[PDB]
Order: C-alpha cells, then structure tokens, then sequence
C-alpha cells in the first residue's frame, strides 16, 4: 500500500492522481455528489464508447473500433455526429476539460466518472475501476450502437459480437433504473423509465413487465410503447426484451432482489470496461471508489396494481414474491 500526498491510502501509486479527479468530479461535474442528469448522461457515454468494438468487422478486414478507448471524447467531432449520440455534447465537453487538466486518458476517465457517478445514487454497487488504458484512439466505426428501433435479434447479435451473452445484455440494462428520455418523445421531456430515477433498484424490471395501458404524452413516440402509469415512458426495445423468450427468464429473475441485480450489473460492467484491452495489463484502483448510501426499500408493484398485472413471460420458472403497494396509480414527475 502507499500513502498519497493528500493522506489517502491506496494499493498502487498510480491510483493517487485519481483522488484529485474524484474531488473535481464530485464538486463540479456532479454539482456536489448529486445523482441527477450528469450521472445518467455519463452512463450513456460509457456504453456508447465501449460498444464501438467489433471482432466480426476486424475479421472481415475492417477496423472494428477500440472499445473503451475514450474515442467518443477524443474524436467527438465524428462520434457526436452519430444520431445515437444525441444530447451528449455538453457532457462530453465538460469531461474533456477534466481529462486534460489532470492528464488522464479519456478511456480511463469515462470508466472512473461512471463508478463515481453511481456511488452518488442510493442502491448502487461499487463498480471496479482499472487504470492504464492508452490515451490514443481511432474514431469508432458507425452503426455499432444498438438502438430502440432495432429488433431483439439485431440487438442480441450486435451485443453478442462485442462479447455479451443474452443474459449479460439484460444485466447491463439495469442502468435503465436510473434513466429518463429526452429525445424519444420531446413532448414529455425527461419522463423516467422507472418510478425511481434516482435509486438503483429493480423497479425498472418490474414496471416494464406490467401491462401497458397508458400513453404518457400527446402522441406515441416512434420507439415508444404504452406504459403502466402517467409520467412513465416505456421504450420499445425494453418492452420487447422483457418479453422475448431469449431474455425473459433473466429479466424475470431481476425483479425480486436489489442485491442480486447489483452484483450482476457490476460483473457485466467490469467486462464492458475492458473491451479492446487486456485486463492483466491494467492496474486496479477500485479502492478509490466510495460506497453509495444503502437502499433499504423492498421491491414493490406500485399503484395498487398486483402481481396479476404482470405479463409473466418466463412461466417455466416461478415468478418471485414481491410486495404490493396500495393505490392510487402514481403520476411520475420528470427526472431531476
Ligand atoms: C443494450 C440496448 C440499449 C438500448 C436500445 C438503449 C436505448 C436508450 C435510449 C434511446 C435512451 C433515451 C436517450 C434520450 O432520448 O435521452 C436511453 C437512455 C439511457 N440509457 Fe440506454 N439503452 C440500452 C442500454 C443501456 C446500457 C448498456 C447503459 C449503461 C450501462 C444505458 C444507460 C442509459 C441511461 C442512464 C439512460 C438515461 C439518460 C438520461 O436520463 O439522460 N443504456 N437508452
Ligand atoms: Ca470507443
Ligand atoms: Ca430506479
């Protein structure tokens, strides 16, 4: 172990510069360690940066992308042009300054900002953090980011190419437990994906499984589906993945335990963080990441709706027992 200049203890000397980054991010980028939009935007950024990786393209004789190389920042002029990266400009520019001021690679910074950002949201597990990703990168090839307009097969094949199994795709989606949409239906700006956009819990999995009965906005978006109550938005891909026979059972098992959800998401994230890199060549600085406040609330079926309102899509396995909250039907306020 080593004692950094600031007095912080750590396992490797290269972890020291990250305590300075931490203080910078928590005070400015996260405006006081808050769990709001900046956290949600960073989670989109980490996924979009990392997923630009394709062994299949490489085999075909084309550049497949360098994975979690920070290319979304270094080559933002190109990547921010992709329609899948809309609404990320201001966040990318803010992160660029931090990386330059502290002399850290953008690949590492994105991964670090993700771990730190989630510690600001109750219920979040403590994500692993590795440092050492090269600072140089090439822009990601286009069309590598799965979208809400893609079929389930198209999403599984894209993710599978990158190295993810169908169940790991479900595990990664736990991030939609801290989510809203701004560009799918601008009429209802920041309508949340689950009833607790500031709590990393299983509500996302439970609520997407409820029968869709409500149109939250004036019209139904291009990639929107009816949701369970006013104010909540339901993305087409999320609704389909929860019901598809290839992903249904895993989705169903993610409803009953915040504990289990957290572990799987953390393992899946660790895998995504090294796409395009060799983990053995990186240094572990996970001890710099703070713990998030605990979430003691139990999972519930909200609004007086019961388990009978769930569209069980994996009947071959028992549907777990989940608490039920009395009515009335809630009306969600936009995510902060
Ligand atoms: C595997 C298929 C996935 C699809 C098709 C998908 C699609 C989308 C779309 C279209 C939005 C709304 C963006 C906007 O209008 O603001 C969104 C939001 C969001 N997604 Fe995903 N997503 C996927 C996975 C993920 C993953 C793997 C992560 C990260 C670990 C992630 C994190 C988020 C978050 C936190 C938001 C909220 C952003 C906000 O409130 O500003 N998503 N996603
Ligand atoms: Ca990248
Ligand atoms: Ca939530």
């Amino acid at each position: 172990s080593v004692t950094c200049p600031g007095g912080q203890s750590t396992s490797n000397s290269q972890c020291c510069v990250w305590f300075d980054v931490l203080d910078d991010l928590q005070t400015n980028f996260y405006q006081g360690s808050k769990c709001e939009s900046p956290v949600r935007k960073i989670l989109r950024i980490v996924f979009h940066d990392a997923i630009g990786f394709s062994p299949a393209l490489t085999a075909a004789g084309q550049f497949g992308g360098g994975g979690a190389d920070g290319s979304i920042i270094a080559h933002s002029n190109i990547e921010l042009a992709f329609p899948a990266n809309g609404g990320l400009t201001d966040t990318v520019e803010a992160l660029r300054a931090v990386g330059i001021n502290h002399g850290v690679s953008f690949g590492d910074l994105i991964q670090f900002a993700t771990a730190v950002g989630m510690s600001n949201c109750p219920g979040s597990p403590r994500l692993e953090f590795l440092t050492g990703r090269s600072s140089s990168s090439q822009p990601s090839p286009p069309s590598l980011i799965p979208g809400p307009g893609n079929t389930v097969t198209a999403i599984l094949d894209r993710m599978g190419d990158a190295g993810f199994s169908p169940d790991e795709v479900v595990d990664l989606l736990a991030a939609h437990s801290l989510a809203s949409q701004e560009g799918l239906n601008s009429a209802i700006f920041r309508s949340p994906l689950d009833s607790t956009p500031q709590v990393f819990d299983t509500q996302f999995y439970i609520e997407t499984l409820l029968k869709g009965t409500t149109q939250p906005g004036p019209s139904l978006g291009f990639a929107e589906e009816l949701s369970p109550f006013p104010g909540e938005f339901r993305m087409r891909s999320d609704a389909l993945l929860a019901r598809d026979s290839r992903t249904a059972c895993r989705w169903q098992s993610m409803t009953s335990s915040n504990e289990v959800m957290g572990q799987r998401y953390r393992a899946a994230m660790a895998k995504m963080s090294v796409l395009g890199f060799d983990r053995n060549a990186l240094t572990d600085c996970s001890d710099v990441i703070p713990s998030a406040v605990s979430n003691n609330a139990a999972p519930v079926i909200p609004g007086g709706l019961t388990v009978d309102d769930i569209e069980v899509s994996c009947p071959s396995e028992p549907f777990p027992e989940i608490a039920a909250a009395s009515g009335p039907l809630p009306a969600l306020a936009p995510a902060p």
